[PDB]
Parts: C-alpha cells; sequence; structure tokens
C-alpha cells in the first residue's frame, strides 16, 4: 500500500513520499500522460506500468510486508497481489535512489498541459 511505499522513498532517499514524489513531473502522482521529463519521471513511468501488470491487485490499499538484508530490500510473501506491488514499489524506490542526483525542483507541481507525446508500457 501507499503506506509501505511511501517509507521505502523515504528510507532510500531521505526524502518524503508527498510532496516530493507525489507531484513530480508527468507520471509521478498522477499517473498521467506525456513523455518523461526526466530520469526521476521514467521511474514513475515504469512503476505505473508496472502496477498495469496487475489489473486484480489493489496497490494502493493492500498492504504488504518487507524486511531489509544488508540494506537491501527484501520483501516477504503474502498473497501474490503483495508479492508483485512489492516488487514493483522496490524498484521504484531503486530507481529514485539510483537517480537522486539529477532530481530536479523545477518539475515539481509540473503542470499537465506541458504534458505532451506518447509512450506506451
Ligand atoms: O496519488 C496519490 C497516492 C498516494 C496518496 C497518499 C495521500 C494523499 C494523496 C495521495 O495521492
Amino acid at each position: 500500500s501507499l503506506l509501505e511505499f511511501g517509507k521505502m522513498i523515504l528510507e532510500e532517499t531521505g526524502k518524503l513520499a508527498i510532496p516530493s514524489y507525489s507531484s513530480y513531473g508527468c507520471y509521478c502522482g498522477w499517473g498521467g500522460k506525456g513523455t518523461p521529463k526526466d530520469a526521476t519521471d521514467r521511474c514513475c513511468f515504469v512503476h505505473d506500468c508496472c502496477y498495469g501488470n496487475l489489473p486484480d491487485c489493489n496497490p494502493k490499499s493492500d498492504r504488504y510486508k518487507y524486511k531489509r538484508v544488508n540494506g537491501a530490500i527484501v520483501c516477504e510473501k503474502g498473497t501474490s497481489c503483495e508479492n508483485r506491488i512489492c516488487e514493483c514499489d522496490k524498484a521504484a524506490a531503486i530507481c529514485f535512489r539510483q537517480n537522486l542526483n539529477t532530481y530536479s525542483k523545477k518539475y515539481m507541481l509540473y503542470p499537465d498541459f506541458l504534458c505532451k507525446g506518447e509512450l506506451k508500457c
């Protein structure tokens, strides 16, 4: 759920999901359309696509458990949906950590109309 995901984000990046990643670019927070604005926005695009592969699951509210072995995020086994949502989130968190050096504040509260172009998953 958005509860575990936000906790991963904070531990990885040191930033708070809201509002650091809830209104960033074209895909972080609104789901959305357009061409990802940067690496971090690409993390969100892929994350959205990951959730998109789980039609019969509920990522926002289904809670899962995860632990950290040597700092590494480890998804604990739960239901099938829980295992897969965790992996989707785990990947986004790492992706965010990997692109921290490039995170830009000019993309916060990005206006919707500036999100143009297309990109399928
Ligand atoms: O798209 C979202 C995702 C999570 C969330 C949590 C609190 C308030 C607003 C939110 O919007």
